[PDB]
């Protein structure tokens, strides 16, 4: 799972 | 799972 | 899956 | 999946 | 599991 | 689990 | 685990 | 071959 | 091959 | 091959 | 494969 | 595949 | 092959 | 694979 | 084979 | 597989 | 084979 | 596997 | 094999 | 494997 | 494995 | 790939 | 890949 | 990959 | 993979 | 993408 | 990518 | 690896 | 990727 | 790996 | 990746 | 590694 | 990966 | 990684 | 990594 | 090597 | 090899 | 090999 | 070898 | 070695 | 070897 | 050598 | 595919 | 893939 | 598929 | 694959 | 992958 | 599939 | 994996 | 898939 | 892995 | 895979 | 693994 | 996999 | 798995 | 896993 | 790149 | 790289 | 990297 | 690397 | 590293 | 390395 | 390291 998250 | 989620 | 969702 | 959702 | 949190 | 969370 | 935690 | 491109 | 661009 | 670039 | 270019 | 352009 | 590019 | 420019 | 970048 | 470049 | 950088 | 790259 | 980088 | 570059 | 680099 | 179908 | 199916 | 199905 | 179902 | 149905 | 059904 | 499934 | 189905 | 299960 | 099912 | 499971 | 289920 | 199961 | 399951 | 042979 | 033969 | 064989 | 025979 | 044989 | 033989 | 032999 | 022939 | 032959 | 034949 | 022949 | 042959 | 002759 | 062979 | 023949 | 053979 | 043959 | 085998 | 064959 | 075999 | 053969 | 070189 | 070069 | 090289 | 030198 | 050099 | 060199 | 040397 990639990808930030705010 | 790719792409950042505000 | 790709592209970002605000 | 491609194309990003507001 | 990559991708930081705040 | 990589990926540092505040 | 990896990845610092403040 | 798939690629985009947004704005 | 998978590439896209955003922004 | 998977690579995308945001930004 | 050769992807998309910005400026 | 040679993709897309701007500018 | 899995490589991203954030910002 | 030759990916995303930018600039 | 795994590696993202961040900023 | 080469990945994306910035400036 | 795993290797990420952040900043 | 050859990743990215930034200036 | 693992190997990460932080700052 | 052959990981990021920064600078 | 080859890892990260700085500067 | 969507494959066949019976009844 | 999505299978065949039946009934 | 997504396998066959019955009933 | 995601395997095949009965029932 | 290789799928038959048998009867 | 490889499945069957039989009966 | 996600393996199969019965009722 | 492998997987039959039989009966 | 996550193997089968039964019912 | 391999797994069948019987029965 | 994750095993099997049963009911 | 390995894994069968019979029956 | 080897898993089976039977019955 | 070994791990079988009987009845 | 598919089809079953009687 | 698939298919069964009786 | 797949496939039963009686 | 997978596959079971009688 | 996997299948069972009677 | 897996599999049981009677 | 797994698997019980009757 | 099925290649050249030489005499 | 068939290659070629000599003679 | 490639395949050359020289002389 | 099935590779090339000589004499 | 079955490879070259010789005379 | 890459296979050539030389000679 | 199936080595080559000579005479 | 690779292989070549020299001479 | 099964490797050459010499005569 | 790979497998050259040399003479 | 299988090794290799002269004569 | 890695078997070459020389002479 | 690594095996050559020379002359 | 490693062995060579030489002469 | 296929193609030998004097 | 294939082809071989004097 | 194949292909000799006198 | 393969591919003899002289 | 694969190949005799003389 | 593999290879034998003179 | 393998491969004899003369």
């Amino acid at each position: 799972f990639f990808g930030p998250q705010y």
